[PDB]
């Protein structure tokens, strides 16, 4: 499922990621525009043989099992496929497990490298929340 903007940010604020951890919802929006460009399907293999799945782009190495990464370790206890469903629920949940991890949003490369330090206001514009 690809989400509108204001859908995905109702979604999660709804789930309650709007200043969760100090990050505005607007931080997370442009994290999901950016990882996936609001693609739940979304999947990018990393070179290390691990792949990052969804609308936040969470990482198998860690996070989920997909039964084919190193180490497997799964923090959040759930199959990487959750991540790929159009209810964005399992992304969240695990997504406040990864931003308290000791980073931050830096976990989130396309955050970092896109987002940070800019107006995030700017992702929330229009919505009524």
């Amino acid at each position: 499922k690809v989400f509108g903007r204001c859908e995905l940010a109702a979604a999660m604020k709804r789930h309650g990621l709007d200043n969760y951890r100090g990050y505005s919802l607007g931080n997370w929006v442009c994290a999901a525009k950016f990882e996936s460009n609001f693609n739940t399907q979304a999947t990018n293999r990393n070179t290390d043989g691990s792949t990052d799945y969804g609308i936040l782009q969470i990482n198998s190495r860690w996070w989920c099992n997909d039964g084919r990464t190193p180490g497997s370790r799964n923090l959040c206890n759930i199959p990487c496929s959750a991540l790929l469903s159009s209810d964005i629920t399992a992304s969240v949940n695990c997504a406040k497990k990864i931003v308290s991890d000791g980073n931050g949003m830096n976990a989130w490369v396309a955050w970092r490298n896109r987002c940070k330090g800019t107006d995030v206001q700017a992702w929330i514009r229009g919505c009524r929340l």
